[PDB]
RNA sequence: CCUACCGCAGUAUAUUCCUAAACACUAUGAAAUGACCCUAGUUGGUCCAUGAUCAUUUGGGUAAAACCAUACUGCAGACAUCU
C-alpha cells in the first residue's frame, strides 16, 4: 500500500542493478585525501592472541594492498584499523573493521581475508543473551552443529555463506540474502525452535523458487507452517 | 773451533684472470615555476651552480697502516775513544 509514491521513469529494467563497479585511485574526482584520520578500534579474546601474533605480518600485508594502516597492541589487547593519506577507497575503512572484527571472533585468516571483496559481507550474531542457563546455552549451540558437522554444512547449502559458531558469537560471512536467512536461524534456534524446522522450509523456499509460476505467487499456502 | 737460541732491520702470510657488491670521482643530457619527504603547513621541513634529484653507460680509482705469531734473509756481539 504506497500510497502517495510517485512514478520513476527513469529506471532501467534493462540495467543490472546488483552490478558492483570497480574502484581506483583517480576515482574521487576531489584529487585530495580525507580531511581527518579516522580509526576503528576492536578487542579479541586472550584465546586468539598468539594466533594474531602468527598472523599479523600477513594481515598487514593485505592491508598494504588497500593502503590502510593497522596495530595491534597486546597490552591493551586491542586491534585498531587507520586510515592513511594515500587511502582513496572511503568504504576500505568499514571494511577493514569488519575484518579485525572477524579476525578477532575466531574466523581464520584465509577466510577471513575476503571481506576485502565488495561483494562479501559478514554478520556477527550474539547468541549469549538468548538463555540464561548454561546446559540449555550449549544445548542450544550444538544444536546449531548438530552431529558431524552435518547440518552446519546443510546451513552452509542453506545461504552459501562461511559459518563458524565460536563461545557467544555466530560468525557468518556470505551474501546478505544468506546473512538474513542465518539470522533467522540463529536467533530462533537460541529461542528454542530447532534448525532443522527453518532448513526444510528454506529447502521448501528453494524448491518454490525454481518455478517462476510458484514465485508469482505466495509460499506460504506451499509452505508448511512453522 | 763450530752450531742453535738471544738483539735489530727487512720479505711472505697464498698468486693470475673473469665476475658480484660497497664508496667516491669522472663523461653526457636535464635547474629556479630546482628537487625530495611528511594526514600536509596564516608563510612545514631537508638538499641545492661550493652541483641537489633522475637517468645514460664514459672510464679509471679505494678497500690501508701498525703490532703479535709462523717461515726465511741480512746486519752486528756494541760500556761509546773522538779534544
Amino acid at each position: 500500500v504506497s500510497t502517495h509514491n510517485r512514478d520513476k521513469p527513469w529506471d532501467t529494467d534493462d540495467i543490472d542493478k546488483w552490478k558492483i563497479e570497480e574502484f581506483k585511485e583517480e576515482d574521487n574526482a576531489s584529487g585530495q585525501p580525507f580531511a581527518e584520520e579516522s580509526s576503528f578500534m576492536t578487542l579479541f579474546p586472550k584465546y586468539r592472541e598468539s594466533y594474531l601474533k602468527t598472523i599479523w605480518n600477513d594481515v598487514t600485508r593485505a592491508l598494504d594492498k588497500h593502503n590502510i594502516a593497522c596495530v595491534l597492541d597486546l597490552v591493551e589487547g586491542s586491534m585498531t584499523v587507520k586510515t592513511t593519506r594515500k587511502t582513496y577507497d572511503p568504504a576500505i575503512i568499514l571494511k577493514a573493521r569488519d575484518l579485525i572484527k572477524l579476525l578477532a571472533r575466531s574466523v581464520p585468516f584465509p577466510q577471513a581475508v575476503k571481506i576485502l571483496q565488495d561483494d562479501m559481507a559478514c554478520d556477527v550474531i550474539k547468541i549469549g543473551n538468548f538463555v540464561t542457563n548454561k546446559e540449555r546455552f550449549v544445548k542450544r549451540r550444538q544444536r546449531l552443529v548438530g552431529p558431524n558437522g552435518n547440518t552446519l554444512k546443510a546451513l552452509e547449502l542453506l545461504t552459501k555463506c562461511y559459518i563458524l559458531v565460536q563461545g557467544n558469537t555466530v560468525s557468518a560471512m556470505g551474501p546478505f540474502k544468506g546473512l538474513k536467512e542465518v539470522r533467522r536461524v540463529v536467533e530462533d534456534c537460541m529461542k528454542n525452535i530447532h534448525p532443522i524446522y527453518h532448513i526444510k522450509e528454506l529447502m521448501i523456499k528453494r524448491e518454490l523458487a525454481k518455478r517462476p509460476e510458484l514465485a508469482n505467487e505466495d509460499w506460504s499456502r506451499f509452505l508448511p507452517m512453522f
